[PDB]
């Protein structure tokens, strides 16, 4: 079988659902300090159960309930453009609520929200260490 394992989302990985081949995006964890926060660098992000439905994302994790965020139903003003630094990059990143920062908060367990960047600006790379 063919591996199949879409990634919507960074921390949380690979989604069994080919829903989330049309759905996928540069969609991270960010950490206090501004900077995105990765894999690599927090592990436990990697244990998130990712599944789509018509509109929403839910997410559930291994301690902590579900957290059914609007994928990218959402075209008015609301849409929370949050200016993220990922170095010394200042890029615009949407806001999936403070219901998402809680969430990881408690599973990545330190002061981090979830965070949808926008095809607008697009490219952040994450610092190279450069």
């Amino acid at each position: 079988m063919s591996t199949t394992a879409y990634q919507p989302i960074a921390e949380c990985g690979a989604t069994t659902q080919s829903e989330a081949a049309a759905y996928q995006k540069r969609w991270l964890v960010a950490n206090d300090a501004g900077q995105w926060l990765n894999r690599d660098l927090c592990p436990r992000l990697a244990e998130v159960s990712v599944e789509l439905r018509m509109g929403y994302l839910v997410l559930k994790a291994p301690g902590m309930l579900r957290l059914d965020i609007p994928l990218d139903v959402i075209e008015d003003d609301d849409s929370v453009r949050y200016q993220m630094l990922v170095g010394e990059q200042t890029v615009d990143v949407v806001d999936e609520g403070e219901l998402a920062a809680a969430w990881i908060s408690n599973h990545a367990g330190v002061p981090c929200r979830i965070l949808k960047v926008h095809p607008d600006m697009a490219e952040v790379r994450w610092p190279s260490l450069e």
